[PDB]
DNA sequence: TTAGCTGTCA
DNA sequence: TGACAGCTAACG
C-alpha cells in the first residue's frame, strides 16, 4: 500500500522481465527496503506477474 | 512439503 | 490491488 513500497517492488520487477522470481536473499532484501514482510513481498510478485508481466507477454 | 499459480472477494 | 483458501509440480 505505500507509495514508496510499490516503486522498489516495480524496479526489480522490470529489472528481471525475464527472470520475475527473486531468491529468498533478494526477497529479505526487499522486504527490509520496504519495511513489508515476508509474505507481503510473496502475494505481491506474484500477482504482479499476472497482472505486468503476462500481459505484455500476450501483446509480445 | 514448499514455491508458485489460479480463482476471487472487498 | 492487497488478501488467502485451494490445487499442482519440483520421499528425505
Amino acid at each position: 500500500f505505500p507509495k514508496v513500497a510499490t516503486n522498489i517492488m516495480r524496479a526489480w520487477l522490470f529489472q528481471h522481465l525475464t527472470h520475475p522470481y527473486p531468491s529468498e536473499e533478494q526477497k529479505k532484501q526487499l522486504a527490509q527496503d520496504t519495511g513489508l514482510t515476508i509474505l507481503q513481498v510473496n502475494n505481491w510478485f506474484i500477482n504482479a506477474r499476472r497482472r505486468i508481466v503476462q500481459p505484455m507477454i500476450d501483446q509480445s
